[PDB]
């Protein structure tokens, strides 16, 4: 199975009508293509093909239902599953993978039409595995990479500060083991709520010690599920550091698209061990797990060379040959 690949633009917002920029990208969700006008206020465009094109109307349940509840199904299969959200700052990778609480309403988070992958996800492994004849256990663990180092933002008897360390896993080479990361046991719904919120706060806190730690981290959820015989299966989200931080210092971004390179012209040696993010992810990129990429993008003409960017690495990627094995 090849790594699915979907591309996810946004409206356009305030700053975009400030600087006076006019409307490049048009998405064809039927056709499954995305076209950028190269040339000005017509006048020359390229045109990209991908497995989904979701343009600036599409809802938070609409992502989910298309891309995330295949994925969810074979992961309760007892698969490896990871999904990276990739694209310039501000184009909406958080907004997709976390999503929002609505303002002015009242919904309980579990129906709130702004939440993303991450809360939607976790309310249907419980909705679905306990309507199923249950006999699951899930646990959670938030880990963000900035500057090269590892931090847990989920362990509360910790400080966010705490850096951790990672080793090859004996018996594994392919992947790594990350010492004193905690993996939280989640009990239901509610304990998925003020465990995630905790780790919020930490972040809110690392974002006041560290310069512009949202657009520079990078962060991994991970979703591990363990079923009375599926079995064993596991979800990784990927919320990637912004894309503009490339292009055409962030030593992780850097690696993860010499990787792709690397695999797509099947050159012999795959640099997988040159950063933290890779070396984690490794199976993902090449390996036993399936998965998927939304690519984010902003429609507005100023962002013309980041949306290419983004658009010719994501459609590359999506060369990339997995061999996907149940647990
Ligand atoms: C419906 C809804 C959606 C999102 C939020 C929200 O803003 N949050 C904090 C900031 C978001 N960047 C939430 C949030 N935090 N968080 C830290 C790391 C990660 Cl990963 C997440 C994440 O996935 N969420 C979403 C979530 C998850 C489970 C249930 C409901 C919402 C926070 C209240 C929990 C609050 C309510
Ligand atoms: N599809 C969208 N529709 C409406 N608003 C969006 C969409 N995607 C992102 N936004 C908003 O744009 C701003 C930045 O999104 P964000 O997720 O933080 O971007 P990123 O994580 O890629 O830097 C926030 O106001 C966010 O809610
Ligand atoms: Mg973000
Ligand atoms: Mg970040």
């Amino acid at each position: 199975k090849n790594i699915q690949v979907v591309v996810r633009c946004r409206p356009f917002n305030l700053a975009e009508r400030k600087a006076s920029a006019h409307s490049i990208v048009e998405c064809d969700p039927v056709r499954k293509e995305v076209s950028v006008r190269t040339g000005g206020l017509k006048s020359s465009r390229k045109t990209y093909t991908f497995d989904m094109v979701f343009g600036a109307s599409t809802k938070q349940i609409d992502v989910y239902r298309s891309v995330v509840c295949p994925i969810l199904d074979e992961v309760i299969m007892g698969y490896n599953c990871t999904i990276f959200a990739y694209g310039q700052t501000g184009t909406g990778k958080t907004f997709t993978m976390e999503g929002e609480r609505s303002p002015n309403e009242e919904y309980t988070w579990e129906e709130d039409p702004l939440a993303g992958i991450i809360p939607r996800t976790l309310h249907q492994i419980f909705e679905k595995l306990t309507d199923n004849g249950t006999e699951f256990s899930v646990k959670v663990s938030l880990l963000e990479i900035y500057n090269e180092e590892l931090f847990d933002l989920l362990n509360p008897s910790s400080d966010v500060s705490e850096r951790l360390q990672m080793f090859d896993d004996p018996r594994n080479k392919r992947g790594v083991i990350i010492k004193g990361l905690e993996e939280i046991t989640v009990h239901n719904k509610d304990e998925v709520y003020q465990i995630l919120e905790k780790g919020a706060a930490k972040r809110t806190t690392a974002a006041t010690l560290m310069n512009a730690y949202s657009s520079r981290s990078h962060s991994v959820f991970s979703v591990t599920i363990h079923m009375k015989e599926v079995k064993i299966g596991k979800l990784n989200l990927v919320d990637l550091a912004g894309s503009e931080n490339i292009g055409r210092i962030n030593q992780s971004l850097l690696t993860l698209g010499r990787v792709i390179t690397a695999l797509v012209e099947r050159t012999p040696h795959v640099p997988y061990r040159e950063s933290k993010l890779t070396r984690i992810l490794q199976d993902s990129l090449g390996g036993r797990t399936r998965t998927s990429i939304i690519a984010t993008i902003s429609p507005a003409s100023l962002n013309l060379e980041e949306t290419l960017s983004t658009l010719e690495y994501a459609h590359r990627a999506k060369n990339i040959l997995n061999k996907p094995e149940v647990n």
